[PDB]
Formats: C-alpha cells, structure tokens, sequence
C-alpha cells in the first residue's frame, strides 16, 4: 500500500529552494567569529516586526546585558560553537520563537551599543564572504529561512543527555468561526485541503491535526516527516502560530487505491515580517479514501515561477 | 520678522489629505454602536505587527477580559462616548502606543470570541455607512492615520480637570553612531535638514531637538504646532520611536532676513506595519541664519503625485 | 443514619466566637466614612503583618489605576468598595480570591502611610455606633480581631455570585511539601490515623491528599460558614483559603458513636502566613469519621475564649 | 581629637555575639557538600520566615536552575559555595542583599517541594561540620538568623573582582509620611539626634537620617567595617535597612571630650523576614559632635539579653 516514504515522492516536478539547506550547511562549517559576523551582516543588510518575553529568556538576556563586552562575546562564541554551558543548554530548551526573539534582542542591543559589537573593520574569511554573497543572491523568503534555520541550530543539542526541561509557550486561542476568512483555490474544492488551510489560518491546530491519519505525517520544508497527531500538533503549536497561508492555485489527481494527491501553490506570510515577505510555498497532500491526510509536505519554492508549475502525472 | 503663524504658510502649493481630518470628524459625530462597528470593520478589512504590556494597561485589559459580553460592550461604548469613568480616565492617561496596543488586544480578543463581537445583524446608521465608504477609498497611509487619530481621541480629555497621572514609557537608547544610516536627498545638502532626518532615524531625539531654536516649533500632520525644545522632546519620545524617514527629493529657497525654507518629500514607515505601509510625507522647514530650525511642518500628502510637486 | 445537619451538633458544648459575626454584621451597617476610618485604625493599631497576593496582573493593574487617580477619585473608589456599589472596580474586587483582596487593601494602607493614597481626613471623629464597634474589636482576643478584619474586608465590593459577576481569578496551586521534609503532629489523647493524616496533609499544603480522606458526600464547615460538600468544592476552598496555614493541635477526645462511626474533637491553634507566630487562633476541629475511616463531616470553629481549648466533655 | 578609630572604643563594656563571626568563619572553611547540608539543616528549623528576588534577572536564573536536572542543580550550588568563576556566580555577586536572600529562600522552598535536588539521602556531616551545626543549634534566634544571612551573602564570586557584572539596583521605597510616623520613647534619653535618627530609620526616610551625619561620619553595622561618608551610608541604608523596625528601650548619655556627647541605647530590631517572631537584642553607640551631628554610630548584635541592662556611666 502507501508508505510515508512513497508519499514523499508525489509531484516530482516541484522545484524547491535548495540554496537554503546548502547555505545553512556552509554557514555551520565556519568558525564562531565568521558565523557571528555573518549573522550581523545578514541581519543588518536586510523590515522585521516584534516571544523571549518569558521569564527564563528575559532573565538570561538581563544576565548578558550586565556582563562586560568580553564576557558577552564569549556567550555568543559558546552559542555558535554549540559548547556545553548552562546558557547553551537553556538556549537548547527554548522554543523556536524564543530563540528568534532572544537573537533579535541581542541585535537591537548591539545597534544600541549595549552588547559587544562585531570588532570594527572585522575581515570575513574567504569561505565566509562566499556564504554572505550566497545569502545576498537568495530571495527574501530564502534569506529569512537561512537566518531562522541557522540561529535555531545554535547552542547545545536539545535532546543530548542532561538536557534541561523544554520551555512551554501559551496555546493562543483560535479565531472564532464567525471571524475566519475562507480561502478560494482556483481549480480545487477538496474539503480536507480547504479544511487544513482554513484551520491553520485560524491557529486552530486541534482541528487541523484532527484531519490527519493516526500514522500520517507532516513534512516541513527541508525537514524529516513528523509522524502522528501528537508530534504534528506540537510542531504546529511551536512553528505555525500566526502564519497566513494565501493559496492561489492547485491540482487534484486520483491515484491508486482511491487516494487523492493535491498540489497547492501560493504565498505564506510570517508574523516576523507581515505582508513585507511572501514566501513562495507548495503544499503536497496525499488524502486517503476517507478524506484523512496521510501525508502533507510544505516546500519553499526556488522562485515565484514555481507558483505556476502544476504538472499533471504523465 | 517671522512668527509661528507666518512660518505655517511656507510652501503654500502643498496638498494635504484633508480626507483624514474630515473622516475623523464624521466618526466623532456617530453614536457608540456605529463607532465600535466601524473600528471593527476597519481592523478586519486592513497586516498589523506588534505596547500595552505595561502593568496598568495589562491589568485593565484583564478587567475587560473577565467581564461578561454585555459589560465589555458598555466599556467600549464609554470609550467611544468619551464618558467620565475610571477606565476612560486611565485610557486618557495612556501614551499613544499604549492606546493603540490596548485597542489591538481588544480586536484580537473579539476575533477569538473572548470579547463581545459586533452583533451579526447590527446594521450601520446611514451616516456611519458613508464614513466607512470614505475610508475604503483613501490610500493605506491615510487609512492608518484615520484609524490612529480616531482611537487616540477615545476616552476622556487627558488634560481635563480630574485627569489621572500620565503613564511614562522607557526612553529607548538611540542607535549607536557606528550603526546609523545617513540619508541622501536629491537636490538638497542642508546640514540642519539632513541632521534632523538622520537623528530621528536613530531615535536620537536629544540631538534632533538641539537643532531647534528655544521657541522653535514642530507641527505634526493636522495638529497644533508644538512650541519649545521640552515639548518637542516629549512629543518625539511618545510619537516618533522607530519611525523610518525615507526622503526622496527636496528644494531650498532663501527668503527674507537670511532665513532658508526647505521642503522635502518622501515616505515614512511605522513599526505598526513596517515596510508594508509607506505614508506619503512632506517636511516644510524654516531655518534661521545660524542654521537653527524656527519651524518644521510634517504633512500627510493628498496622493503619491504630491511626492513630485516641489515647484 | 447521619446527615450533615445531625453531624453539625456533635460535641454540643463547643463555644464559638459569636462576637465575630456580631461585629462583622455591625461593621457593615456603618456608613462608608466610618467603615474606612475603622479599617485605618486596625492597619495602624496592628502594624505586624508579614508579607503579597495582588502581585497578579489584574490586581496590580487596578492598584496602579487607584495610584494614578487624584485623592478625590481614590476616596470615591474606597467608598464604592465599602458601599458595595455596582462598579467595574467593585465587580473586579468581588472576583478576587481571599488572599488577593487582603493584599489589595494591604497595599492601599501602605500607600496611605506614604502619602500616595488619600488618608482618613485630619481629626475624623467616629460616630458613636463606630466607637462601639471599635470597642467590641478592642475587647476581642488577637485571633478574633484578625478574623473580624479578614471577614470585613472580604465582604466589601459586590456579591461575588450576583448576576453579571466577573470571571473569578485563579491563583497558582503551590506544590506540596515532599513527604521526606514534612513535620508529623502528635496530639495528646488521639491516635486516630484519619485525623492525623488530615492535619499532616494540610500542614504540607497537600490538599489533594487531605481531600482524598473525605467521603464523596463529605463536608467541611469553615468558621461561621455553610458546610462545603464534596471533594471538588472542598479542594477549591483549601486551595484558596488554607495555603500556608500551620495547624498546631494540642489535645483531643475520640468516641465510638452509632453505625460504627467515630466522632473526634481536637483543640489547638492555627497560624496564618499573614501574621506567622504573632497570632495563634484558638480552634476546635470536630470530625465524624465513617467505618472505612473517611471523613463525613469536619467543622473548624474559632473558639469564644482560650478556656474552650480544655472543654473536651465526653458522654 | 576624635577619629573613627577612637569612636569605635566608646562604651567599652558592650558584649557582642562573637559566636556569629566564629560560626560564619568556621562555615566558610568547610567543603561545598558540608556547606549545603548545613544550610539545609539550619533552614529546616526556620519555616517561621514570612516573605525579594521578584526582579527579572534573579527570577530568570531561578527558572534556569528549576529546568536543570538534579545533577546540574547540585553543581550550581557547589559553584556558589566554592565561589567558582561562573556566569551564575558573577550574577549572584551582582545581586543586592535582599535579592541574594530571596534567591536562597526560593531554592530552599523548591528543595522542600522536590523541585530542587535534596541533600543526598544518608549524607553524613564531617566532624568539623557537626561542630558547626551544634554551635548553630545552641545560638539564640537572632544569632542563628545573622549566621545564615552572613553565610549566604558571602557565596558566589567577589562582586568587585576584575570582570564583575553590573550591580543590580532595587527600587527606593517612599518614606512614611510625617502624619503617619511613630515616635520612639527611650528611658533616660531625650537626645534629639538619637531620636531623629531612630524615627527617620523607622519611616525608611534614609535622606533625613543621612543628613544627621557629619560629612565624614561613619555607620558601623553588626560585625562589619565602618561605612564612611553620607553617600556610602545612604547607599547602605537603601540596600540593607528597608522595612527594619528599631525598638529602643533604654539608654545613657555622657558628656565627653571636645564638646562631644556619647549615647548608648539598648533594645530590639525586627526584620520583615521574621516580623514580631524574632526581636534581635541590639545596642546603638552614638558619638555626637557639638552641632548635634553624628560622628559615629555602631550597631552591635548583643551576646545575651543581659547586655540590654549593661548601661553603666564612666
């Protein structure tokens, strides 16, 4: 029958932004000093809008704020080196949005002279300058995804032995039915796909994850499939809060055993940038005969041209 | 010699969005039912990005959150009617950004079914439906400004007798000299004008304010001139934090007594919408012989065409 | 067989501080200015309160609202609280837990002392009725004075269950003392495992373990209150009103009674984190325990006098 | 004429609780395991504490300890006891006295709740540690409190070492308004400078109390160095005297050299940590210049209540 492995190969013509995992890989191989300078240059070169509000994150930022410049620079080398320190382990314990807010606060303090700057006239190594040109050449959604993915990977491995208790964020209540937008997708009336996108746009992660088969999977961009409603809901709650999915176009094809493959293309806006960064996205669904989601992949596309790439099975 | 009044008339061909103060006046005329309905349609029709995290505003938001729907509505009517109640007096005490964050939280709660909705089947009064239509046609910058000035004037007069102690926000440290961007303006090299714009983009209001005469004046769009370095400093700290001024063009003209008048056009972005709303702005400066600002007007322009009307 | 009403009459001679409800009743029939003047005399003639609840966001914001008001508007809010007027502030106050209401008034008293909140007017004279109340309070013992002040400020603002009430605020549930670090009480005259289990659980804030000692339809009757029936309601009361209580029982009698039930009376003192070892309240616990050792009924009484700690009359 | 040096010897009979610095010193010679065991055994006979480290830096570092596995929590406490150079120890050093005490209070409450690692089961005090515990068990209440306070305040790093972190500041409490102040009454004494000092301190009016000192006047707290000059005295009062209640009972006034007066007062001090539970037995020894300004005041924790009656004139 159908497996997660076979579902991953649906719509083979979908062109993803492989510049993202390429640059994240190159980035990760630089020394601490290059990584930090790249983060500063990448950040500065780029319209962000903001949480590290929570008491643990706020207090560790206050610890950094009271340190002399030399001790602040050491904390940042430790995060970029993935060193074993309590600050690195606490950073590992942070949810994605707290990691992002943590870095955003350090960037603001650097610009205010509160946190040690990159050393004036600092010289990017050859490999680092290459990485920065790679980032400059990428589109807006690719640039944000490289920055996000790079800072997320800093500090210690969060599942290594002796890991600290993972921080919990409040579940934001969903938009009430009466106030939800309903998407229209040119060429698609599939109730499961419309249900998924409408529930996600409402932050209704309970209703979105209920559409999944108990052993179904969600594959985020450039990640492994996340299997089962418990782990999918956890991913949605941590990584999909306030995403706005603006689907444009789709194709639906019956496949073997009464399953249906549906491809949708459109834009996703993140609360981090609002209407200033539309990420070019594809959703690839495999839907079972009962209308349960067996698989969905979210792909960051190479360019806006890929929004028009809806090729039927040959 | 110049006065604030005579300074106000510099660059007379400048076309300001009088739709904004118009629609704002219609809005103020409406009953509370129609005012709340319009706010809600505006907040739904329009990509906002954010505050009222401060203890007073947070606790008052929690008070509204625990009320039944009927008492929540009554509070919101009291704000629209500018009634004399502790909640209205506290709201009047808030800074501009706390008032905006307060209303933003109520709109998020209404969308989540935590705060009473506008009744399905509530129908706008005729006038209200006109006011709403007038807003839909106006451009983004003008819509944001209507929405801003409407909610800022809710609750009580902040300077009335019996007013509550005004709340204060933390003064944000300016951008450090090394990390500041310097603007270029086609057709302009005035050091005072460039110094004002660069200091404001760094949130360095002490440096911007030092560019004015003792009794120098700043006139925000559709407002009374603010007179004196202390009142200007107070206004910049409350209303200009995180504004990004993106001038494109300007003209300079010598006038009487060795004064200079300079008009600059371009865009301003606000942190509330970031790069998603560039408001269309002119700055009109009257500069004294020693290079001190006597007067500067900030004007919200009729349309993107006024960006070219320097003449 | 036993009912809540029959259980209420166990150990008939237990003499209770009836001056508390008397004085609480009289306090509330005074006008607002007298009520405020009397509270101010208490906070001053009793400045050994060790603390605060009201740190929580709602209570902190409403305090900041009162802080920014002019003296005339602050006095008006306190009159509204004393008059139990229908206002958002009085409805919010009504929604507070006991400890938040007490911390709220505590902050207002400190702010009055600091010149931040409008004081009782210079040389205010208590009406004759108010001087009678102050006199009764003065004649009452420490444990009784603490209860009158507590029960008086709790009853201010609006009826918390009136139509149009605001959602009740919730306090974080404090984790219990772990078993290895608990004190066990020893009570002279008593080895009843249920009674000891109850007192040790409460002194550890283990309200889940205390409530599990009750029958489904078991009741807890706090001083001068209606019985609270069932494990949900009793747990909600313990969480709100028993946090950090120290029960120092001294002596008890146990008696077998009809149907294989045992009745147990215990006397002792209770300390509250508001006053610590300062104020020991003279308390009797009256327990009716079923044949399985589950609690059917327990009354907590504030006793009329310290004599009552020896009144353990059997029959 | 008078020096801080000669002032220190006024009222030579006055017997102080020398057991306090004895035990503090003994305690600090023990290894980290004995130190933590003793803190727990001492704090366990002291649940009549009635209370802070509310402030964002302290709360976040407490949340950091709370999320740590037991092994890591114990290592942080060994670092504090060993005065190791770690960011946590440097932050701890930066704290005010009351934040240091609130920090240790939170860890004690967490230990009692099973949230922080206990003293290992069966743990056995070294011979020297059992000698320290015995001395603590024998000390009166005021002396036990003082030993615990001074012990925990001296943990973490040297707050004035090279590489120190920015000192945290606490909010200054508004004083009691004059209409609501108490006036003390002292048997034997109507000295307006002594009464003015005590009444001002009881109102938290540190500015008025400091204005009673000579420019180069000194305040000598129990078992500490003399604090010299109005700015230093004001900083000390703001940090360590908030909410103290002085209850002087008896005193003697003697005219001495150079137009000076010396005044000895005995009575009690209550602390907001303990309230009316613990009244510590205190003497105040004032040297007052001819203009009525304090040249020197020592506050002594007395050896026994018998010292309350040691008021002899010569």
């Amino acid at each position: 029958s159908f497996t997660i492995q076979s579902a991953q190969s649906i719509f083979p013509g979908t062109l993803v932004a492989d510049i993202v995992p390429t640059v994240v890989e190159s980035f990760s191989q630089l020394n601490a000093e290059d990584q930090l300078a790249l983060l500063w240059f990448a950040y500065t070169e780029m319209r962000s809008i903001t949480a590290a509000n929570m008491i643990l994150a706020q207090g560790l930022l206050e610890q950094i704020k009271q340190m002399p410049f030399e001790a602040q620079t050491q904390v940042m080398y430790d995060l970029a080196n993935r060193a074993d320190t309590p600050l690195c382990r606490s950073y590992a314990s942070f949810t994605v949005n707290i990691k992002l807010g943590f870095w955003y606060q350090l960037g603001e303090w650097m610009a205010q002279g509160i946190v040690a700057p990159i050393p004036e006239g600092y010289k990017l190594s050859p490999k680092a300058a290459d990485v920065l040109q790679a980032i400059r050449n990428a589109d807006s959604g690719q640039q944000i995804t490289i920055l996000r993915n790079t800072v997320i990977s800093m500090g210690f491995d969060p599942n290594a032995p002796g890991s600290y208790k993972k921080v919990t964020e409040p579940v934001s209540p969903p938009t009430a039915p009466a106030f939800r937008t309903k998407v229209t997708i040119e060429g698609i009336n599939n109730a499961t796909v419309l249900g998924y996108i409408n529930n996600m746009n409402a932050n209704d992660f309970d209703a979105a994850v209920a559409l999944f088969r108990s052993e179904g999977a969600l594959q985020p961009p450039f990640e492994r499939p996340i299997v089962g409603q418990d782990a999918i809901r956890a991913y949605m709650r941590e990584e999909c809060q306030g995403l706005k999915m603006i689907p444009e176009r789709g194709i639906s094809e019956p496949v073997e055993d009464g399953y249906t493959q549906v491809k949708v293309t459109g834009k996703v806006q993140t609360p981090w940038f609002g209407a200033s960064v539309g990420m070019n996205i594809a959703w690839r669904f495999l839907i079972d005969p009962q209308g349960k989601i067996f698989f969905v992949a979210i792909d960051l596309l190479a360019s806006p041209k890929e929004l028009l790439n809806l090729v039927r099975k040959h």
